[PDB]
């Protein structure tokens, strides 16, 4: 229920992937500027120092498209990623040994990636991870930086 991110009607993968980005992009215009990513990159994916996404993606500078994304995920490691890779990346990554269930429950891959790094509520099937935040946070950091980085 709000313009910017999560629009009330049916949740689109368009507003989804732009709903991780704006992650980074407080204010969602499409492209996180510096400032907007200030501690949201971060920490909230990069968990140290987002030099590694800002120059690995623009490269020159620090600014992540939400439409640059979606080309660069189509171009990524991520959106080759069927079940079983993902499988395994989501186990040694997110360190989720809830792979069996939750593979079998949503059937997850590289679309599933970016669908999955926004909220628990889109992700958990049936179980999957009692705590939200842990939830959500593993996700959102190994699936977003999967979406972002690869
Ligand atoms: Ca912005």
């Amino acid at each position: 229920g709000s313009h910017m991110a999560s629009s009330e009607d049916e949740k689109l993968s368009f507003e989804a992937v732009r709903n991780i980005h704006k992650l980074m992009d407080d204010d969602a215009n499409g492209d996180v500027d510096v400032e907007e990513s200030d501690e949201f990159l971060r920490e909230d994916l990069n968990y140290h120092d987002p030099t590694v996404k800002h120059s690995t993606f623009h490269g020159e500078d620090k600014l992540i498209s939400v439409e640059d994304l979606w080309k660069a995920w189509k171009s990524s490691e991520v959106y080759n990623w069927t079940v079983d890779e993902v499988v395994q990346w989501l186990i040694t990554y997110v360190e989720l040994p809830q792979y069996e269930e939750t593979f079998r429950k949503l059937q997850l891959s590289g679309h599933a990636m970016p669908r999955l790094a926004v909220t628990n509520t889109t992700m958990t099937g049936t179980v999957l991870k009692m705590t939200d935040r842990s939830h959500r946070q593993k996700l959102q950091l190994k699936a977003l930086d999967t979406v972002l980085f690869g």
